[PDB]
């Protein structure tokens, strides 16, 4: 048994609480409300530093203590089973961070969940669709602390269970090939994946295992305490439930109230008749559409398409082409049902329909890092400037900067290589794309001279205009995707500027021996 | 005049609204509340795609319409004044997204702002402080549309103003060397920066110019409608204001509150006596502490210290050393006041004191990509595993993996290279750091084998056990840093798995011809 002091957010909200005048005076004499917490310490619920207790459970404990005029105390127990006994004594009035599988005890009763929480199914980036076959033949990794061994076994009997000390270890397994699937807590998964594993795994569906959200547990006879705690929790508005979830960085898990878009008669029967949708993408349009060292589809678009898959349940199959002219070709003929990423273009709006854009970004001209390179975009007079053939930018550019000499290339990658080779003085790119390339691969060879005085580029999904049922389905889904998820996705694709030259250097010395 | 459909978003809130009942049935008879919005379209407040209207303003219109039992309609007008003309006309009941410089118009009445927004000053990432002498002689970039020229000139009279078509072009100007300082509103600035400009610039302080938040405008004549709207707007809790801010990806702007940490007198005078604090960091500890191509301090930690400055007003001076021994050497000797990033360590807690961790990450083993390489950490029997000399990790590892043969190196970069060279069969790393190096610089040479069944590593600030006021201040600051901002920093530092072997390939082919 260890005592801790509760820090849980600076400004704790006031909820409208309605209690029996007899309930209030009971609380008044009780003085101290004691929460008990336990062994592993599983973020974001439980976070321990020094003598201080904090976390999502801490925060609701804070909300309960504050709105009931109570002094909060915290004791921390070496194991979950010792904590359960601490409740019985009852040395402590509340136990923290318990779900549906701990009461499930009958010795203990659960408060209304203070945190919405359900189990989710995680698979590697490549994996397509849920094994709706109830994960048969799969190696299913789980936190030993999350679900009871036989809840899984009953729900996934043809799956091979493999238990790990922690949620992270289970998830690591799926990332690094020791397991095929992960089942885990939605909140903690969201944390783990967003922080640093989003390249390795993805949340693919909810699991058909019922757990309660996260709750406080109160000893079974203590029917009065359950009343007054629930009095508070029920009064917490959803805005506060949400606000706290964003703060612990679990913004990715809001979406996990999963199926959300309401679909038409005409739309969902289309979805039955077209379970697989064919997407055309550019092979070298980084960081928007690309293929990794894995031969795997990747980039901002690949990330968004994956979410669209979560929202619609469609299975996207990706077809990669080298040039833009080819991409449109496959779109017209129906070889491809949709474009993964196209700049919104009024010219092609003749025959194409664009989704709600999911990237809006400004443009820049990239030059070599020679003394002779155009110093900035206002000094483009008589210099050769690379653009992609038939770009919406091309008319606009020679309108704004007429002394600039436009030369065209087939795809965005060749346009940039022209500048790297000496065949051009500048190339027009989105800031995201240019920023990316310059610091990542061309440190000390290329540079962003300046912005262009053009309107911002918009990147979207595209279909042929006839494709009406698809586009309304995509747009419905795209609307369900918040700009926070898009920003999280984009910024983590742009990344940060490190020191690739020191490490090009190390890879090169090693190659000599 | 074109009408738009307010896109039905998420879960629109119920606020506790109090109205007269002469008011309530007046609303019942009225049926429809009509919002007017106008051509320019200002993300994230006003966004148009086709016939659909969305944005921060859209969301609050919804809250007002919903909580007052109204069907909301939106008409979109080609010029601001055409909307103004519709307002007097009574075609529209309220006009959207008007702020403090339009309640300097007095011709219409403004609701209490539904979204707080203030101007901020943006400078290049390297900057320390706003330039002295009210930005005199500096090149100040602003959106032509943000502030009225005479407002800037009154406040920054000695400054060279440079106006731009857009907020992004202004910010682009500071990023790419054409301007020195940027001014714009916290909400749209936070989006631009957090989305893709965080490598190039930073928000440094608020600008001493008052603008109102964003408000609705209603006909001056219509005092009844002003009452009922404000009835709703006032009742929207701070959680809901925040949640919407988070959803639109502007979580970064809550940090521009600005200051929240309350400091003691003993502390406030310590900060006085030591305005400059010297931080020791490892030179090649990516993505935590490193020096990038600029010879500039970079990594997760630098971002975090950047935040620590903003929260405390200390000036951090960065001292880069090559090894851990060397680092601690400077920490004991007093050359350095604190460590930028150290693993939390039970051994050193005798003479070292650790901060609240700001990275918590589980550990992994990296092996070469030979068939000989260990398959996972359970198959390390008789294999050599590189760790850093006197690392807290070593004991824990040989306790768990007793047949494993530890070999040590001076720093983390050297420890990893041991595996690259052939001097070790595997190396111990944080999963983040390993993930980074492997996919970024060592594609097809190194790989992550599996997680380790050890506790997660914790990265923290460190001082000598004596430096108490320093540590106390750092911890106060670190608690004020939301777990959401830390997550945003870590993900953009891990970044994403691309195709480095392609661009190694293009770069060498360019130099060969």
């Amino acid at each position: 048994s260890q005592e801790l002091t509760l820090v849980g957010k600076a400004a704790v909200p006031d909820v409208e609480v309605a209690l029996d005048g007899d309930d209030w005076r009971w609380l008044a004499r009780k003085r101290v409300l004691t929460l008990g917490v336990y062994a592993p310490d599983i973020p974001p619920f439980d976070v321990t530093y020094g003598e201080r207790y904090e976390g999502l459970t801490a925060d609701y404990m804070a909300i309960i203590a504050h709105n009931l005029g109570m002094q909060a105390k915290v004791l921390r127990y070496p194991t979950r089973e010792q904590a359960l006994s601490a409740l019985e004594s009852g040395q402590i009035d509340l136990i923290g961070t318990v779900n549906g599988t701990d009461g499930r005890q009958q010795s203990l009763r659960l408060s209304v969940p203070y945190a919405a929480d359900h189990p989710v199914i995680v698979m590697p980036i490549g994996a397509r669709h849920v094994p709706a076959s109830n994960l048969a033949g799969q190696r299913l990794a789980v936190d030993i602390n999350y679900l009871p061994k036989e809840t899984l076994a009953r729900a996934y009997p043809q799956a091979t269970l493999h238990y790990f000390p922690s949620s992270e270890q289970a998830l690591a397994a799926v990332a690094y090939g020791q397991a095929d699937v992960f089942i885990g807590d939605a909140l903690t998964t969201s944390h783990l994946v967003s922080q640093s594993y989003f390249n390795d795994v993805r949340v693919v569906a909810p699991a058909h295992i019922a757990t309660g959200g996260e709750s406080f547990g109160v000893r079974a006879d203590n029917t009065r305490l359950l009343r007054v705690v629930n009095a508070v929790l029920e009064a917490i508005p959803p805005s506060e439930h949400r606000s706290l979830i964003y703060r612990w960085g679990l913004g990715s898990s809001i979406s996990l109230d999963f199926a959300h878009p309401a679909y038409s008669a005409r739309e969902q029967q289309w979805m039955a008749d077209h379970p697989v949708v064919k997407v055309a993408v550019l092979n070298l349009f980084a960081p928007f559409t690309l293929f990794r060292t894995d031969e795997q589809f990747g980039g901002i678009s690949a990330a968004v398409l994956q979410l669209l898959q979560l929202r619609t349940g469609l299975d996207f199959e990706i077809i990669g082409v080298d040039t833009v002219e080819e991409l449109i070709a496959k779109l017209r003929s129906g070889e491809a049902d949709m474009a993964g990423a196209l700049f919104v273009n009024s010219a092609r709006e003749s025959f194409l329909s664009f989704s709600r854009p999911y990237v809006r970004n400004g443009m820049v001209i990239v030059t070599r890092q020679d003394p002779d390179a155009p110093v900035d975009a206002d000094h483009l007079d008589g210099r050769t400037v690379a653009l992609v053939r038939n770009s919406a930018a091309i008319p606009l550019l020679q309108r704004r900067y007429p002394q600039a000499k436009v030369v065209t290339a087939d795809n965005p990658s060749e346009a940039m290589l022209m500048v790297a080779n000496g065949q051009a003085d500048a190339v027009v790119q989105t800031q995201i794309s240019a920023s990316y390339y310059v610091n990542r691969y061309f440190a000390g060879k290329l540079r962003i001279a300046s912005a262009l005085d053009l309107p911002p580029a918009e990147i979207a999904l595209a279909t042929t205009r006839g494709q009406t049922e698809l586009m309304s389905i995509l747009n419905k889904a795209l609307y369900s995707i918040s700009n926070d998820e898009l920003a999280s996705i984009i910024s983590r694709w742009r990344g940060s500027d490190g020191d690739p030259r020191t490490w090009y250097a190390y890879r090169n010395e090693i190659y000599l021996e």
